């Protein structure tokens, strides 16, 4: 997260972080055995961190719970980032309470001027690299669906949104992929995509949940 702010220790209860020997991705725990997260943040190894505030330091709260499965959305295309959402279940359920915490799925799509929370782990610099050990935290409304396309001609899917500032400056960053978009209390993106960080004129590309909420529900349903 470029720009943003220090969230607090688990003030950001669902957000999670994905271990493969080291922090690679973020994600989103949407109930006691299930996480979401990006295609593209997809490998095989995953532990997932919950509970986490400094990735470095043991400070109490965490749980650290293997995969058992991992699911990439059928139509994920790694070209265009087209569909980037993955679902990955946990060998046991987490243990819930004011700390870690499940988000909801969105029963409707945000609109455009919605004010969303975004955080990560991610790189802090839009030119060079520093990368935080605790949760940053950004707060970005969403874009019109014509700024977004003007931004990214011929790139942005009816998959996709942008969050941000067209002025520069704030935006989430390498790093940050995979984790969490909320607005008004519900899951509305998934940290996707962007030219660059925090640069004028490129905002931040997401995915938009709302549209998978159907095979998000009857995955978990079956598997
Ligand atoms: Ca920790």
């Amino acid at each position: 997260i470029v720009g943003g702010y220090t969230c607090g220790a688990n003030t950001v209860p669902y957000q999670v972080s994905l271990n493969s020997g080291y922090h690679f991705c973020g994600g989103s725990l949407i109930n006691s055995q299930w996480v979401v997260s990006a295609a593209h943040c997809y490998k095989s190894g995953i532990q997932v961190r919950l509970g986490e505030d400094n990735i470095n330091v043991v400070e109490g709260n965490e749980q650290f719970i293997s995969a058992s499965k991992s699911i990439v959305h059928p139509s994920y295309n790694s070209n265009t980032l087209n569909n980037d959402i993955m679902l990955i279940k946990l060998k046991s359920a987490a243990s819930l309470n004011s700390r870690v915490a499940s988000i909801s799925l969105p029963t409707s799509c945000a609109s455009a001027g919605t004010q969303c929370l975004i955080s990560g782990w991610g790189n802090t610099k839009s030119s060079g690299t520093s990368y935080p050990d605790v949760l940053k935290c950004l707060k970005a409304p969403i874009l019109s669906d014509s700024s977004c396309k003007s931004a990214y001609p011929g790139q942005i899917t009816s998959n996709m949104f942008c969050a941000g500032y067209l002025e520069g400056g704030k935006d989430s960053c390498q790093g940050d992929s995979g984790g969490p978009v909320v607005c008004s209390g519900k899951l509305q993106g998934i940290v996707s995509w962007g030219s660059g960080c925090a640069q004028k004129n490129k905002p931040g590309v997401y995915t938009k949940v709302c549209n998978y909420v159907s095979w998000i529900k009857q995955t978990i349903a079956s598997n």
